[PDB]
């Protein structure tokens, strides 16, 4: 109740802040996309899509970052470990992907009402132009990544389906290159990431 909740908070705040950044921060990515759309005069169907597609790109920065082993187990022995518990990187990934199905999901629908005020028709829009027959790809393998993901099948007897399902996200990352055309810089976090990960398995072998 009340009294877990305040100590919750007083034992957890660095937690706490990291989180309410990650909120501010993808509230900020996204505001800034319906206000660029906005000015434009596009409807309000683009100015929602546009917006869950920036908080993609960022999500999509962050999204593999927990999951370079080696560097978060390191940073579980450095004094950030004091802070902030590197231990739920792993939590910390599973809210990145379900935020990032939520805004996909949202990032869709928006896009498919926004073809239907165009003057083509809806299936020359989704399967006829570069947006929307990768689009659509990528929206099915992440909705396998993330039906196996869940936790009735990734815990309760079927690991290797998500195990093997989940190699998909190189496949993500292809497609999420290729569907987001001009704004490919996300990946630098990552990139970056993975030099870092690369650097301390070296150190770490023979
Ligand atoms: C059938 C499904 C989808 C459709 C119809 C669709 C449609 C579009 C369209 C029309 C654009 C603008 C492309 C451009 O400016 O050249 C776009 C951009 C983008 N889409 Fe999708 N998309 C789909 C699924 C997805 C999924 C599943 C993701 C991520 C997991 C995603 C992430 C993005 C991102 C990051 C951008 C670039 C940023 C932006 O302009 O919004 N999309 N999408
Ligand atoms: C586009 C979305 C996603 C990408 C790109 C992605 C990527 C990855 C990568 C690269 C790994 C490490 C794989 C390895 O061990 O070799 C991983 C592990 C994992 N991912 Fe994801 N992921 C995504 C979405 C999700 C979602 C939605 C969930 C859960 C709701 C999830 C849960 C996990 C879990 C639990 C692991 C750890 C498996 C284990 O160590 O037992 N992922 N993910
Ligand atoms: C730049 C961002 C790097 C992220 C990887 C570091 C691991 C994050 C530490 C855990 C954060 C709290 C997760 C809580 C999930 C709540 C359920
Ligand atoms: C560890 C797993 C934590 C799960 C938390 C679930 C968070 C989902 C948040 C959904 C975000 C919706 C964004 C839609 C934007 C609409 C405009
Ligand atoms: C402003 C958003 C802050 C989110 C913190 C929620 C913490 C829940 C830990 C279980
Ligand atoms: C979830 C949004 C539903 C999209 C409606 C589009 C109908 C297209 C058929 C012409
Ligand atoms: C009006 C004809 C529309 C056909 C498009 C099929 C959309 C598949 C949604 C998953």
């Amino acid at each position: 109740g009340s009294a877990y909740i305040k100590y919750y908070i007083e034992n957890n705040w660095v937690k706490i802040a990291f989180l309410a950044l990650y909120v501010f921060v993808n509230m900020f990515f996204f505001m800034s996309a319906v206000e660029k759309y906005e000015s434009q005069g596009a409807n309000l169907y683009v100015q929602i899509a546009r917006g869950c597609g920036a908080t993609l790109n960022l999500n999509g920065a962050l999204i593999l970052i927990p999951m370079l082993r080696h560097f978060m187990t390191w940073l579980r022995k450095t004094t950030i470990n004091n802070y902030i518990p590197i231990d739920e990187s792993i939590e910390f990934h599973k809210l990145v992907g379900q935020v990032m199905f939520a805004l996909a999901i949202v990032h869709t629908g928006a896009h498919f009402l926004n073809y239907t005020t165009l003057p083509i028709p809806f299936a020359q829009s989704l399967f006829g132009t570069k947006a929307g027959i990768s689009g659509f790809l990528l929206l099915l393998v992440f909705i396998i990544m993330w039906v196996t993901a869940q936790a009735p099948i990734r815990k309760g007897g079927k690991f290797a389906l998500f195990y093997i399902a989940h190699m998909g996200y190189v496949l993500w990352f292809a497609l999420a290159l290729i569907h987001g055309p001009v704004f490919w810089q996300w990946v630098l976090l990552p990139v970056v990431g993975f030099i870092i990960e690369l650097v301390i398995r070296w150190k770490a072998a023979e």
